């Protein structure tokens, strides 16, 4: 291979986002490459979740200045459904509970077409995803994705949902939240498995254990990317300056 | 010189069944007056279930054993009866009570020693926000709703505990959603609460916070496996679990 190029999957250009009265994002320049794990670190109120919501096109999160480019398309006038059709997904910090929806049915919703095309393949995929996040398929398939699950179990089911979905870009807002340490290698193996399939993860995290697993980390302070690059160097700068 | 000694909280061989599964299988746990007792352990071990059973949350009734708070068996007392005795619970993922400003939220539940004088209560709310690093002038008139970030809502919940100043504050992951550059402020909140005579029963996944407790208890499959020194119990957890 002669040329060494980099492909951009997502490009956030000088993004200014106003929430209510306050200016949360003040010119964010962020890129996500194809098959890359890009972690976003920073203090509370810096605008990390707001950045994820603006990329997903959550109602109310429209930029006043700048633009979001996904797969070379300017997605500014596209609703959350139009962005999800292109291969983008968001995992919330506290995922929704649903009465009456079983775990098997929830993991089937959003499953990649390459698995849905054959019933037996889709059933094996759900079992594989639960085993990846350390949940016994025979104990959790019949459970409901409701208030009965513990936060850690719900967070693992959300991660299994991403495996089945196999999206082009998975934005994960604190995928570690509520999950015990000891289970942190399983989270890294999920990220590795997703990278192996061609996925790109944009992970917001407070765990250095997970942020150091990314290929690139970006520090965000007061709606601005302060530093970006090596996970350990950017992490050390965070723990000392901003 | 008064020999009458009363244990703040005493959980005796507690067996709790949730749905079909037996979550707690004989829990023996005690909380002393003016003590920070951390509870560590893997997911599904029953730590949150233990906190909900102590608070008397609807559906969390024990099949065997008993819960004794301030020498009183609270088994037949509802969550409101337990809260009047000085017990409180800070849920992991707190409620967004819309149409209620942060000033009203912090005033609901405030300790009587502060409510008795309007000026004292107004200074208490400002003090609590400053303790959790929130600027009172920026957050006092804000609404507790989805507008607040998880870290901000978790800090407001901690400020609420300062104003309340309870005898026993059960905190289910008080660190969750809070950045690591603010973990000293969480420890200073625990110190401030201990200084006032409060006892905290903190469930946590951060060794940073669990090592700040006077005693840590490891729970595995509804059972206390080890208890005592925070560093020794913490090392045993990473090793065997
Ligand atoms: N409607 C609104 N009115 C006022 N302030 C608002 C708002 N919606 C959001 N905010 C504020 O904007 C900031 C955005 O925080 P967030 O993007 O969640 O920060 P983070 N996840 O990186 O911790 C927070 O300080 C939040 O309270
Ligand atoms: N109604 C229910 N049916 C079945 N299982 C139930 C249940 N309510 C709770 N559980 C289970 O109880 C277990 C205890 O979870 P929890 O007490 O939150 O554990 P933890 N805080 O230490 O992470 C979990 O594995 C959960 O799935
Ligand atoms: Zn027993």
């Amino acid at each position: 291979g002669e040329f060494m190029v980099s492909i951009m999957l997502l490009k956030v250009e000088d993004l200014h986002v106003y929430r209510g009265n306050r200016e949360i994002l003040k010119g964010v320049n962020l890129t996500v490459e194809e098959n890359e794990i890009h972690a976003i670190i920073g203090p509370n109120g810096a605008g990390k979740s707001t950045l994820a919501y603006t990329i997903m096109g959550i109602s109310g999160y429209k930029p006043t200045k700048g633009r979001i480019i996904f797969k070379g398309v300017d997605i500014i006038d596209k609703n959350i459904t139009e962005r999800a059709r292109m291969g983008m997904t968001l995992a919330w910090q506290e995922p929704a509970r649903f009465e009456g929806i079983k775990v098997k049915n929830y993991l089937m919703l959003g499953m990649n077409e390459k698995y849905k095309k054959d019933k037996e393949i889709a059933e094996e995929k759900i079992r594989e995803a639960l085993k990846l996040v350390n949940l016994d398929p025979d104990k959790y398939l019949d459970r409901y994705v409701d208030e009965t699950l513990s936060g850690g179990e719900r967070k693992r089911i959300e991660l299994a949902s991403i495996i089945c979905m196999e999206p082009d870009l998975a934005i994960l807002d604190e995928p570690d939240s509520g999950i015990d340490i000891v289970s942190f290698d399983e989270i890294k193996r999920v990220f590795d498995y997703l990278k192996d399939k061609g996925c790109s993860l944009l992970v917001i995290t407070h765990r250095e254990e997970l942020a150091e697993h990314a290929d690139r980390v970006s520090l965000i302070c007061a709606g601005e990317v302060i530093k970006s690059g090596d996970p350990k160097e950017v992490g050390e700068f965070y723990k000392k300056e901003c």
